[PDB]
């Protein structure tokens, strides 16, 4: 597989495993490397969480506009937006934007509670035809990333296929698809990952994840190249030792190879 050789060299130099899937939504061309292997989702589950909340909001009039007046016992580490608005509250739309664009942990757990927990989000992903995705735990326990543990994992391929259905296809009603795309476009946490592989004039929406242990981190994106149909892609990493470091540079490098191979 000569297409795969640069990815094998990249993951060997990194000291672990890289999983990549990219789809050109115009031509149907793909790039695939360990694309059906499981990797931990880490905070990347929060994009799909936001999409699941948008789907619920189609049926529950005014859900996205509802103010949530959470207390301090809803807060957990790395919740910078939830802490800032503790004395104000946040609407469900605001919580969703915080979870997607700042990876806010408390906001994500509040929205999981709205959906019926990790099982609720898994059920939503099954409803759009994703058989691989599983969320089992809440923030912060879902980040353990233990090698060979299937909890809180998906595959690059299933992430890309589900992202395409939600951002570009008909899984959400159009005004909800558009809100999901705008949240991903406004992400603040991904400037050194897929965004670093994209020409500056191309629009991007992405969601990152970082477990940190076991070299585990990831990004997935929709990318709108000038004059072309959009690309959807996912890059996930892991490594065998608890102390192995993740690399944003390796994610960006894998994304560059994926765009080059399409
Ligand atoms: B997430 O489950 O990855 C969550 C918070 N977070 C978001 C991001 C990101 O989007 O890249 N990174 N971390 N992780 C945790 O709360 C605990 S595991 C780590 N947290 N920060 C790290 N850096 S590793």
């Amino acid at each position: 597989n000569l297409v795969a050789e640069p990815f094998a060299k990249l993951e060997q130099d990194f000291g672990g495993s890289i999983g990549v899937y990219a789809m050109d939504t115009g031509s149907g061309a793909t790039v695939s490397y360990r694309a059906e292997e499981r990797f931990p989702l880490c905070s990347s589950f929060k994009g799909f969480l936001a999409a699941a909340v948008l789907a619920r909001s189609q049926q529950q009039a005014g859900l996205l506009d509802t103010p949530i007046r959470y207390g301090k016992n809803a807060l957990v580490p790395w919740s910078p937006i939830s802490e800032k608005y503790l004395t104000t509250g946040m609407t469900v739309a605001e919580l969703s934007a915080a979870a997607v664009q700042y990876s806010d942990n408390a906001a994500a757990n509040l929205l999981l509670k709205e959906l019926g927990g990790p099982a609720g989000l898994t059920a939503f992903m099954r409803s759009i035809g994703d058989t691989t995705f599983r969320l089992d735990r809440w923030e912060l326990e879902l980040n353990s990333a233990i090698p060979g543990d299937a909890r809180d994992t998906s595959s690059p391929r299933a992430v890309t296929e589900s992202l395409q259905k939600l951002t570009l296809g008909s899984a959400l009603a159009a005004p909800q698809r558009q809100q999901f795309v705008d949240w991903l476009k406004g992400n603040t946490t991904g400037n050194h990952r897929i965004r670093a592989a994209v020409p500056a004039d191309w629009a991007v929406g992405d969601k990152t994840g970082t477990c940190g242990v076991y070299g585990t981190a990831n990004d997935y994106a929709v990318v709108w190249p000038t004059g072309r149909a959009p690309i959807v892609l996912a890059v996930y990493t892991r490594a065998p030792n608890k102390d192995d470091k993740h690399s944003e540079a390796v994610i960006a490098a894998a994304a560059r190879l994926a765009l080059e191979g399409l």
